[PDB]
C-alpha cells in the first residue's frame, strides 16, 4: 500500500537539506507537561511531504529566475529508549542496541574506553555519559534561520526558564565545508553517493541502485521482519543511530604520506593518493576505484549514472584485491557482490541504511598541516537510518568493519575457496575499532603484493566522543503517544 508521505519525518526518507545543522539533546523533566508542549511542537515537524513540497518550490523559483527567499529552517524529533521509558510509553520495539542504549553498547561497538567490574564507560565528552531522553534537530541554509527556528521550538518548552518541560543535556552543530569541497568529509572525499533506493518512495531509481522494500527503513512496512513483534504506533518510524566522530585529518594525511604504494610508475605522491582511495574505496572526487582503479577521473566522479554502478563482480571468490582491497571501507559497509553474489546469494537488504551525516568544525590550518597533528576539533556528526540497528549499524561495525576476517569468513563458510587461503582482510582503516585498542592492520592495500599488511598507527583516524540510539516517530505516533 502507498507510503502516507505526510506520516513520515523528512529526515528518513528524502532528508533535510541544510548547509547547517543543529542537534539539541534533550532530558524530559516534566512528562505531563512535555506532553501537552508536545502538541504545539508537532505541527513544526518536517515530513517527506513537505520535503518533496520544498524542494519542486525551489527548482521552480529558479527555473522562472525569482530570486531565493529566506527557507525556514527545518525540525524533526526523535527519542531514545530512556526517553520512552520517561515518559511510559514501554512497548517493546525489537531492537536490542536501541533499548541498550549506546553508551552500553558502545564498549561491543569497540569504542575506547574504560571498566570498573562489569560497567564499561566510554571515553566520551560529558554529556553523552548523562542520560539523553530525546533530540530536536534544526536544519537549514545558514546559522540564523536555524538558530531562529530553534529558539521558537526552546520557547514552546519553556528552555531555560522556571516552567521549562525539558533541559539541555548538550547540543552539537554540523556545518557543511567551504567552496567546492562543500559535500567532501573532512579526510577529503566526496561524501553521500551511495544510499539505497526505496520501494514506494525512489520512483527512478539510478543505475546500479538496487532498490529495498520500505519496511527495511521504516518499522512495520512492507519487509520489516520484526512487524508483528511491534506495536501499531511504531508505524512509519525508524531507528536513528547517532555518532560523534572526531577525524584526525593532519595524522591520516601522515599516514598516507609515510605509506605510498611502490607501483612502477607512481611517484610519492601518487602512491599516497592511491592509498587513500584504496582504503576508502573511492578516490577523493568520488570516483570508484572498482571501475577506475589506476587514476582518478573526476568527470566520472561527477556522473551520478556512472559512478556507483558496479558490484566488485566475483573478485572475492578470485581472490582478485587488484582493483579493490577487500577491506575498503565502502566495501566494509556495503559488500555488494561479495555477499550478493555465489556462494552465499545472501540477502543483505537488512544492512543497508540511510546516511545523513554532515561535517563539523573548521579547515586544517597551516600550523596543523606543519605540525602534522590535530589541535582542533573536526569530524563528521554521522547519522544513519534503518528499521534496525541490530541488522544495520550495529552489525556493520561489529560484524564487518571490526572482523579482520570478514569478508573471507563469510564467503569460506559455504566451502573451500583456494584463491582465499591465508587471507585476511583486516580492519576498515577509516571506522574500524578493536576491542581493547589494541593493534590493527590492513591488507590488500598494494596492488601487487596483496599480502602485506600495514600495521596502523595506534592513534585511530576517527574517534567516537558520544553517541545514542533514537527513534523518529510517525505524525500519528506524536500526536497520540506522545502529546495531550
Ligand atoms: C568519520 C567517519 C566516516 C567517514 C569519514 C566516512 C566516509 C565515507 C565515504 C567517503 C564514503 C563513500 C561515498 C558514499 O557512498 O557516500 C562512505 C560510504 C559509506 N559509509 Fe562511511 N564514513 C564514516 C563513517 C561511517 C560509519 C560509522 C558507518 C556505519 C557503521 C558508515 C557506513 C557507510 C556506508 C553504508 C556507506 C556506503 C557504501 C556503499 O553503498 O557503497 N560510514 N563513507
Amino acid at each position: 500500500p502507498p507510503l502516507d508521505l505526510n506520516n513520515i519525518q523528512g529526515d528518513i526518507l528524502g532528508g533535510l537539506p541544510k548547509r547547517t545543522e543543529t542537534y539539541f539533546f534533550f532530558d524530559v523533566t516534566n512528562v505531563d507537561q512535555f506532553k501537552a508542549n508536545m502538541a504545539h511542537f508537532i505541527p513544526h515537524i518536517k515530513t517527506s511531504a513537505g520535503i518533496i513540497k520544498d524542494r519542486e518550490a525551489i527548482k521552480e523559483h529558479k527555473r522562472q529566475k525569482k530570486p531565493g527567499l529566506v527557507p525556514m529552517a527545518a525540525v524533526n524529533v526523535s527519542f531514545s529508549h530512556l526517553g520512552l521509558q520517561k515518559l511510559g510509553i514501554t512497548d517493546d520495539l525489537s531492537d536490542n542496541a536501541f533499548t541498550t542504549g549506546q553508551r552500553k553498547d558502545a564498549e561491543i561497538l569497540g569504542d575506547p574506553g574504560s571498566k570498573n567490574g562489569d560497567a564499561f564507560t566510554p571515553a566520551w565528552e560529558a554529556p553523552f555519559l548523562k542520560d539523553i531522553h530525546g533530540v530536536i534537530f534544526v536544519a537549514g541554509d545558514c546559522h540564523g534561520s536555524v538558530n531562529k527556528k530553534l529558539d521558537e521550538i526552546k520557547h514552546i518548552f519553556g528552555v531555560g526558564t522556571s516552567h521549562a518541560s525539558i533541559s539541555e543535556v548538550t547540543h552539537v552543530r554540523g556545518d557543511v565545508r567551504p567552496g567546492d569541497v562543500h559535500a567532501h568529509e573532512h579526510f577529503g572525499y566526496l561524501d553521500g553517493i551511495s544510499h539505497p533506493a526505496v520501494e514506494q518512495f525512489d520512483q527512478n531509481p539510478l543505475p546500479g541502485q538496487d532498490p529495498i522494500r520500505p519496511g527495511f527503513i521504516l518499522a512495520k512496512e512492507n519487509g520489516d521482519s520484526r512487524a508483528a513483534a511491534r506495536p501499531d504506533w511504531a508505524k512509519d518510524g525508524s531507528f536513528l543511530t547517532f555518532r560523534y566522530l572526531f577525524q584526525m585529518v593532519p595524522e591520516f594525511d601522515d599516514f598516507l604520506e609515510s605509506n605510498p604504494i611502490v607501483l612502477p610508475g607512481l611517484s610519492r605522491k601518487e602512491g599516497s593518493e592511491l592509498l587513500g582511495a584504496r582504503i576508502v574505496g573511492r578516490w577523493k572526487s568520488g570516483a570508484p576505484i572498482e571501475i577506475t582503479p589506476l587514476k582518478d577521473d573526476p568527470k566520472l566522479a561527477a556522473d551520478a549514472q556512472r559512478n556507483n554502478k558496479f558490484d566488485f563482480g566475483d573478485s572475492l571468490v578470485r581472490g582478485d584485491q587488484t582493483k579493490c582491497p577487500f577491506a575498503a571501507h565502502i566495501r566494509k559497509t556495503y559488500p555488494r557482490n561479495d555477499l550478493e553474489g555465489p556462494p552465499l546469494k545472501a540477502d543483505i537488504d537488512n544492512r543497508r541504511i540511510i546516511r545523513r551525516g554532515i561535517q563539523f568544525g573548521p579547515e586544517v590550518t597551516s600550523q596543523e598541516h606543519h605540525d602534522k597533528k590535530t589541535h582542533h576539533g573536526r569530524g563528521l556528526l554521522f547519522v544513519c537510518y534503518s528499521s534496525s540497528i541490530d541488522d544495520g549499524f550495529h552489525f556493520i561495525q561489529e560484524s564487518w568493519a571490526n572482523a579482520p576476517n570478514f569478508p573471507v569468513n563469510a564467503v569460506t563458510s559455504a566451502g573451500p575457496i583456494p584463491p582465499l587461503d591465508g587471507v585476511v582482510p583486516g580492519f576498515d582503516a577509516i571506522i574500524g575499532q578493536k576491542v581493547g585498542g589494541g593493534i590493527r592492520q590492513i591488507s590488500g592495500t598494494n596492488p601487487n603484493d596483496p599480502t602485506t599488511n600495514i600495521t596502523l598507527p595506534d592513534q585511530d583516524f576517527v574517534v567516537p566522543r558520544g553517541g545514542e540510539y533514537f527513534f523518529s516517530p510517525s505524525i500519528t505516533a506524536l500526536k497520540t503517544k506522545f502529546a495531550i
